[PDB]
């Protein structure tokens, strides 16, 4: 009963502990390089760059572990304000979180461990109390600095809703009508989008500004993950006939539509991605059952089912991408820098190696002299090749710990990074 964004929050504190040791593992590399570049006893085993580099990719490592973790799911939701897409967002958190059609902006669900709801506009980190929805709903329409190019973030409680908890977040779009300008959207907020949810009616030929914007997803994006919801399914409640054969001809569409006219999916898996739901009726049975109310319409306990099923298959879909998309240049990055750092290692335990041997040379070729100091200068050659031995040993060990991190890193591509 584990939710699949399990997949996600188990990789992402996977990746961010690989990156804790790889930071780890720089630090004591770069303290190592550093004592040894600074030790005026020697003659150079390592130069000023290798430190430079190694503190440099330590501030690099460091940096890209900030924003290993931020890093979390995005669904964005796209449609028709009258088909129903904020309350697919409100029936999946179980909440009325969105204000549902009679809102200007894209509006992004993000969970606060506060137990309150508050907006955050992102031009100004201000926020507004968003203490019902209806309050919510009017601080937007309060706010006149609002357009169809803002983003307002809702911060909803995280205890209220798991799938906030597990590091999801859930963007509505500006409903779209046939002049709405969104050629901005794509890239001013769903670069980071894991799903695309096209929230239609089953009914209603798509608009050619909806079809327009999911082309748009299709050639900005690389595989960019669709799904159509095709809403206000409960009319099969009372025409399920009609419905089935509605069903028939529009899956057969929808298909149409994501395989051959947008070719991001193939067909085999066009049943989980495009689904029949009645989102407001979802919406309005989890309200009640989270409050232990009782319940109805014929057919409900199928539409809540597929509508269980969209949710898992679509939790399923954003947590695999989500953590390939997210993680893999970084887990790519953190292999070439372990890769740099355990060259340096192996430079300065050849180095050593090379400055031993030669120092060992020195030594016999000492004995053929004096004896003058002979025992004196051949304890301090002694010394020398010691630290050129112990030195080695550490580089060896630095090497070897740089290529464990990278069999950590292979192995986390090889669970989680599989096209
Ligand atoms: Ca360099
Ligand atoms: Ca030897």
């Amino acid at each position: 009963n584990a939710s699949p964004l399990k997949h996600f929050v188990t990789a992402k504190k996977k990746i961010n502990g690989i990156f804790e040791q790889l930071g780890a593992y720089i630090q004591e590399s770069a303290t190592f390089l550093e004592d040894t570049y600074r030790n005026a006893e020697l003659d150079p085993v390592t130069t000023e760059e290798q430190v430079l580099d190694v503190k440099g990719y330590l501030s690099k490592v460091r940096g890209i572990s900030e924003v290993l973790a931020r890093r979390h799911m995005k669904v964005a939701f796209f449609g028709r304000t009258s088909n129903g897409k904020s309350d697919v967002i409100n029936a999946m958190l179980w909440d009325k979180v969105l204000p549902s059609g009679i809102t200007n902006c894209f509006l992004r669900v993000e969970g606060t461990d506060g137990h309150e709801a508050f907006l955050l506009t992102e031009g100004s980190e201000e926020k507004r109390s968003a203490k019902t929805v209806n309050q919510l709903a009017h601080a937007l329409h309060q706010d006149k600095q609002l357009h169809a190019g803002s983003l307002v973030s809702v911060m909803w409680p995280n205890s209220k809703c798991p799938l906030l908890k597990d590091d999801l977040v859930l963007m509505d779009s500006p409903g779209i009508d046939v002049t709405t300008e969104l050629d901005s959207w794509i890239d001013k907020f769903c670069l980071d989008a894991d799903v695309f949810v096209l929230v239609a009616n089953s009914e209603s030929t798509l608009m050619q500004t909806e079809k327009h914007f999911f082309h748009k997803v299709s050639e900005r994006l690389s595989r960019p993950n669709i799904f159509i919801l095709n809403n206000r399914w409960d009319a099969s409640a009372s025409e399920p006939e009609y419905m089935e054969e509605v069903r028939r001809q529009h899956m057969e569409r929808c298909t149409s539509f994501l395989v051959d006219e947008l070719g991001v999916v193939d067909r085999s898996q066009a049943g989980d991605r495009i689904f029949f739901v009645s989102a407001k009726e979802v919406l309005n049975a989890r309200i009640q059952k989270a409050q232990g109310m009782p319940e109805l319409a014929e057919g409900f306990q199928v539409r809540m089912f597929e509508f269980q099923n969209f949710e898992r298959r679509f939790e399923e879909c954003i947590s695999q991408s989500a953590v390939k998309t997210k993680f893999e240049q970084h887990t790519v990055r953190a292999k070439q820098i372990a890769e740099a750092v355990r060259l340096i290692m192996d430079s300065l335990h050849m180095a050593a190696r090379e400055q031993q041997v030669y120092c060992e040379e020195m030594r016999e070729e000492r004995q053929d002299r004096t004896r003058e100091n002979l025992e004196q200068e051949i304890a301090a050659m002694n010394k020398k090749i010691e630290v050129l031995d112990s030195l080695q040993s550490k580089a060896k060990l630095l090497r070897n710990k740089a290529g464990w991190l990278d069999s950590e890193l292979n192995m986390f591509t090889h669970q989680y990074l599989q096209p």
